[PDB]
């Protein structure tokens, strides 16, 4: 994998090993979605585009005594590709930082390493939920062919267990039966959080035993929005390319650079798959 | 088990592995009859049709002093027999794709491969729980003997338990004792999580108490319905004959058609044996 | 043993080997009484008639330092011999069906079997129970000399606790203590499915509590009835003769008849153990 | 076959195959059923049900120098089943005969066999020709 380029970096395996933890670690922390959409891959490395399905509309089903009938097939109704785009972003350590890292005992610092991959996954988050214009990508809150259901007043009691309810028959409709994941607006999270009545139980644990993929929060979701998913593979898919990485780029002045870098893209493979609450 | 050509096919057998268990992982995920109701055989494939017995009424049992009276016989209300259907639906996987995503490194896309199975399980339970018009088949909601107990409003708090009570009554009144088990719609199941008095534990959980076999919910039932079971094979059994497998159907165009099927049918032996909340 | 043809019949011994398992599996179901009563035995087919002693009486004991005095004998009240009948029932496997066994590899349908197997439990019961008039047996709701309460408007809450409590007062006056076993008609036992005030958990809890024996439910007990034991051999037993078999009857017409039969009943060793809530 | 008792019998295998040939010879002179309509199998014992294509349905033929065209597939209309019936007679044979044949040789009245043999004939063809209500099989 040239273009890591490990051996050109000073830092020794135990100096360098702590930045990828600092990254790993702290995409852990902050990658949401792929809590509720499943890698695929990853796959080689760089690969620049991947062909994919969309299977709209539903063909019913068979049921005969004999299996004559044909026409109950998965139509593969259009064909599609994806190109993956390079996420990065570029951390940077000083040269004093270093030497003073390695003499003057300290540990080297790698609170930029963890910052970076922060804003990395951040980016990966806002790229899947609201895709990107300039590439022509779409995501859950773009693609076209998507449910949608009007959002109630959350400020009222119960109104977002009803709107799930809503968006849960909506699904049911497309025939995607469970289990259902939800992401939500923090705005609308921290409205989730009441007594929901008699019930004796937070309206966040109604809707957790509605949606038992879990329910989630993002900044990426702006404003009053929320997005409900029909787990599994066989709707959505995240593919790497390569999972994210710390690349040694070069130094300018003497300061060493790095590049965090990701190359993930959203594959819709059932837009009927999607509703979005909002 | 001859006529599904595994050889035939271009795909290897490790490509044979991943999609079957693309469906079995579906499969899974998705039966709920399976974890109700027994499973009679299975037969092994195209057994076109099984008789059964069926046991409405009573007739008095001997108790004598020395046995000389013959007229204590078991016999059936009648003997009748049910034809086993095929539920399948097809899947067409693109020939490029099988030499190109290869290259790809990718796996063989199976994901229209867990679409038919999930639409094969829908199906299954269509027709175990809802019956079928066109073959004739009762299900569990249409068998004309069953139990009926006239719902409460489950708005109410223990309603649903007064309603769970009334059903073991009328199955325990036909001597049917437990355990017994019950399947809810998703539109009632919602409003059986509550949590219960003063005990700090959920309704659901005082049923599960009760209906000690399990409770579960289905799309499949419409509306505000319920079923509750007097499990095993004595009551109920699911009649398979081939068990839900992928089978090859040729060529078309160049693309390849695969085929998923399975094949049963519900044996209600006893229609006193279940009772309905509706 | 040879009353039972386990040769003649035309089933090969793995059939047998289900046949009793399709019994022994639906009287472990049925029965109640084996749960409350202790099996005395069983003691084979021979054992025609059985006598017992009834210490209906209550007589003084000695306390004396020179204890001389030999008045303060027990006696027994009366004493008397009863006599097992057979329980029997007749299930009837049709000629066709083992030869569908022989070559359509479809095994039997010992379901009429297991139904044969419940008549024969539930007149286990019934007899236990009550008493069979023409046999001139006594069963616990027919024994003159048992304790009595009545029974209260269950449909109010705490008034099977009540009852309940009424019946445990009596069997202590009687000099029986704990451990206590009940058993309700199923009428009755819905009615104890309720909160109890504010106690966090159910009436059947606190009557389960109370009654640490176990409460059980029958629909051969007549509605609005339940009876209250103070277990052990000390006070009731059931003698088993042959316990549960099932027995050929060689060919009649082409078919296969069989008989299940067991020979069972009640001496009621201590009559004032004994407490019916009616 | 193992339904069919024919070892706790008494009777040889030589009054067996007489009163055999004398059930099969009284059919075979009865029946009419047998020359209009063929025999299919005969399945054994175990088959309580048949499946049977219904085809009532008049399509056309294939006529050409290499046949393109599948239309001309034969059509089941419905793919409909029966249940097979048991049709029986009985009859006695008295022990007396039974000791005299094997003492002093006089043959069994294997008569009462060929009037049984008749009467399951005879209800063959009732069956066949006359349906039956209470079977339900249309005639």
């Amino acid at each position: 994998m040239d273009f890591l380029d490990r051996n050109a970096a000073p830092l020794n395996e135990g100096e360098w090993q702590r930045i990828d933890e600092a990254v790993v670690s702290t995409a852990r922390r902050t990658l949401v979605a792929r809590r509720i959409i499943d890698v695929l891959g990853p796959l080689g490395s760089g690969v620049y585009s991947i062909p994919y399905s969309v299977f709209s509309g539903k063909s019913p089903t068979g049921i005969d005594m004999v299996g004559e009938n044909e026409e109950f097939v998965v139509e593969a109704s259009r064909r599609a590709t994806i190109n993956l785009p390079i996420l990065y972003k570029d951390f940077k350590i000083m040269w004093r930082d270093v030497e003073a890292d390695r003499h003057l005992g300290l540990p080297i610092d790698v609170s930029t390493a963890a910052v970076a991959g922060n804003f990395v996954a951040v980016q990966e988050d806002h790229l899947i939920f609201n895709g990107n214009v300039e590439l022509g990508h779409d995501g859950l809150f773009t693609v076209k062919d998507r449910q949608t259901v009007a959002i109630s007043d959350w400020n009222e009691t119960g109104a977002a267990l009803a709107d799930v309810v809503k968006a849960v028959g909506a699904l049911s409709q497309a025939g995607h039966y469970g289990p259902y994941a939800m992401v939500v607006s923090p705005v609308l999270f921290g409205r989730m959080i009441r007594v929901f009545g008699w019930t004796g139980m937070l309206e966040l644990d109604q809707v957790k035993a509605l949606i038992t993929g879990g329910v989630h929060y993002s900044n990426v979701i702006g404003g009053s929005k929320a997005v409900v998913v029909a787990t599994g593979s066989q709707n959505l898919n995240l593919a790497l390319g390569q999972d994210m990485v710390t690349a040694y780029m070069g130094p300018t002045s003497m300061n060493h650079v790095f590049r965090v870098l990701e190359t993930a893209a959203l594959l819709v493979r059932r837009p009927d798959a999607i509703c979005t609450i909002e």
